[PDB]
């Protein structure tokens, strides 16, 4: 029941400078979430896959425009803010919250996140999904997406 | 040049609070204070969390901080911020709020340090001017010109 999702998360910090690409492992976490949605026929926008995991980077101007456009187009925004913080994902969190996009933020359990990320709870249309592994995310994500989509339009601060 | 009514000043906060004392260092408070005074002495109202929260001694809750910052950014004529090295998580959220609402922005980038693609990419896709700097005096000398240019659009 979800037409499209934008999936965000750390990119630069995950690129191995020796290889110019994200590891198999980091690619796998994003790929699990991408396939989770795509298997239901949902369109998934994701820069990491788009840019061949770091091998075919866009220019900063192109990356920025395309990401904003894809977030605007998508029904829901799902993202890992990152530990340490992903600068681009944090910009994206600002774009999405500022435009009233339904959001699911994937936060590592027992890690500290920014005041301006956790403070979005109850003030933007956001659900926080704390996780201790990728399987937990896969198990809980559909419920969280459905809830924030169900709230789209409810007034928020 | 356009009249400048108000500025929201952002930058690293958590990473600058000395865990030994619970407050920002003198040197760090001074950077923000100089920029605040720069604007206020020129008739411009300044919104700034660092001063508001007593340099770390009087933090707001995450919810209050988030709401107040978003509201003050929405209110302000221009957004001026240090994205930080290393990146300030909250300032990057604020950069997203400001760019997303089409706010005139001046981003203060340390010269010869690397910043994010989605920050430098704003230079051409949003109403932003990047001001690279090697010291506080350079920022103070160049800020009015940068503000005038973004406010003019
Ligand atoms: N080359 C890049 C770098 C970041 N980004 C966007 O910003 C986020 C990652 O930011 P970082 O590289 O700063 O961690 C991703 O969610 C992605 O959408 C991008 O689309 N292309
Ligand atoms: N307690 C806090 C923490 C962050 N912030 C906002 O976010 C930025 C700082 O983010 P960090 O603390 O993540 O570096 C500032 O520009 C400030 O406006 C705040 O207003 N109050």
């Amino acid at each position: 029941a979800v037409g499209s999702v934008f999936l965000g998360g750390p990119f630069r910090q995950l690129v191995d400078p020796r290889t110019g690409v994200m590891s198999s492992g980091d690619q796998n976490v994003f790929s699990r979430l991408i396939e989770h949605f795509e298997s239901r026929g949902t369109t998934v926008y994701n820069a990491h896959r788009r840019e061949a995991w770091g091998a075919e980077f866009l220019s900063p101007a192109e990356a920025t425009r395309l990401d904003h456009d894809e977030i605007k187009a998508a029904d829901v925004f799902v993202a890992f803010p990152g530990v340490p913080a992903s600068p681009g994902t944090h910009v994206e969190i600002g774009w999405a919250s500022g435009m009233g996009k339904p959001m699911v933020l994937l936060l590592e359990r027992d890690e500290d996140y920014a005041f301006l990320v956790t403070g979005l709870e109850s003030q933007a249309n956001v659900e926080i999904l704390r996780f201790s592994g990728t399987e937990e995310i896969v198990e809980r994500l559909d419920g969280a997406v459905a809830r924030v989509l169900g709230r789209a339009g409810e007034p928020t601060v």
